[PDB]
């Protein structure tokens, strides 16, 4: 039936700034929040402010040296940390900005708090749109991600769940989460992403895990222009097969919105309905679910996507006419919640989609 939803948000998150021209805009989390408050969704869910995750919490995965560096580095002392910055991959893609460590603490606090709430059976679904920073590595920042809140949230879930399923619908391969759990069968990682001359360069369908983790890493590489119909015809069958074979007792769904049509960095052609169809599919399995954010660089579309996905999590129909909000002008010229796909060519032929699905089904038979 309808589910209890716990949502994590800190009013300060929107003030963190990556720098002039950087595509990652934490302000998009504030726009999402303001939009869902104006739709009245606060009436249907419990809103929590996450705690700031500590160094102890972060070192359940990350190295002590890397976390000590993140806690120390500031724009005023960068000159003294030149060598350290290069070692930890902090610089241009992952800049040093005012309050960087606090931003990591808030993003992580929401994911970990959500996992705790699910473990305690106090909620059916936990939502943290400030989370989903899937590229961060044990001792290195990557692709705008510094602390891997997902890996930390999964490790929390593993205290009470023998098998955890991770699903990543961000346009980028969730390399950091895959790497952390590559040699274990206690976490199955499933990533759908653009592959071929595209960041981070990983996620080939032949990357299937290693040792005890062999067959517990699933990658669906895609080309430019995938649309709602093509994505929907592959997502439901793959996830259904994964659920049948793997039988997880908890799920983590990374909802990176950069897979939408018109994204600044992405080259997919999904609409908000096409993207949210994934949430709907995962929700039908009735398992404890942690929903996270991630990418999304055309910020009006990110707010639309995550507001609709929160409404989907709540089983609450919301009108297409956007209600007035603090960021109403960002939603012009239509002021509608839903988006139209572009006329871009879908390079993912129906035969290519079926072939990759068939190849992944062969791997799933090995479970
Ligand atoms: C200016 C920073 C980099 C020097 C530059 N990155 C980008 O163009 C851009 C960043 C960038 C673009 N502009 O202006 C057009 C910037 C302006 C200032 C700072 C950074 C950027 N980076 C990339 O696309 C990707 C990262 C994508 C991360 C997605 C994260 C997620 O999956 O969605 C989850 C949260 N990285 C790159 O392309 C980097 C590293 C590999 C080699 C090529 N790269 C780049 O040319
Ligand atoms: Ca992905
Ligand atoms: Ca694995
Ligand atoms: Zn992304």
């Amino acid at each position: 039936g309808k589910k209890k939803v716990c949502y994590y948000y800190d009013g300060d998150i929107g003030n963190y700034y990556y720098g002039q021209g950087h595509p990652m805009k934490p302000h998009r989390i504030r726009m999402t929040h303001n939009l869902l408050l104006n739709y009245g969704l606060y009436r249907k869910m419990e809103i929590y402010r996450p705690h700031k995750a500590t160094a102890e919490e972060m070192t359940k995965y990350h190295s002590d040296e890397y976390i000590k560096f993140l806690r120390s580095i500031r724009p005023d002392n960068m000159s003294e940390y030149s060598k350290q910055m290069q070692r930890f991959n902090v610089g241009e893609d992952c800049p040093v900005f005012d309050g960087l460590f606090e931003f990591c603490q808030l993003s992580t606090g929401g994911s970990v708090a959500g996992a705790v709430k699910l473990n305690r059976q106090q909620t059916d679904m936990a939502v943290n749109w400030a989370g989903g920073l899937h590229h961060a590595k044990k001792s290195e920042a990557s692709g705008f991600c510094y602390v891997n809140d997902i890996v930390l949230a999964i490790l929390e879930l593993l205290k009470y769940h023998q098998r955890v399923l991770y699903i990543d619908i961000d346009i980028h391969h969730g390399d950091g989460v895959e790497e952390a759990f590559y040699t274990t069968d206690r976490v199955m990682t499933v990533s759908f992403h653009k592959y071929g001359e595209y960041f981070p360069g990983t996620g080939d369908l032949r990357d299937i895990g290693a040792g005890k983790g062999k067959y517990y890493a699933v990658n669906f590489p895609m080309r430019d222009g995938i649309d709602d119909e093509s994505y929907g015809q592959i997502f439901k069958p793959i996830i259904s097969k994964v659920m049948e074979m793997y039988q997880p007792s908890a799920v983590v769904l990374q909802c990176g919105a950069d897979s939408l049509s018109g994204d600044r960095l992405g080259c997919f052609n999904l609409t908000v309905k096409g993207h949210a169809k994934c949430v709907e599919v995962v929700k039908t399995f009735n398992l404890p679910l942690l929903m996270l954010g991630g990418g999304g660089y055309t910020i009006r579309n990110v707010a639309r996507c995550w507001t609709y996905e929160t409404a989907v999590a709540l089983d609450c129909e919301i009108p297409n006419e956007l209600p007035y909000n603090d960021y109403f002008e960002y939603f012009g010229p239509d002021f509608k919640l839903h988006i139209s796909p572009s006329n871009m060519t879908n390079q993912n032929t129906p035969e290519y989609m079926e072939k990759i699905k068939q190849r992944l089904f062969e791997n799933l038979r090995m479970l």
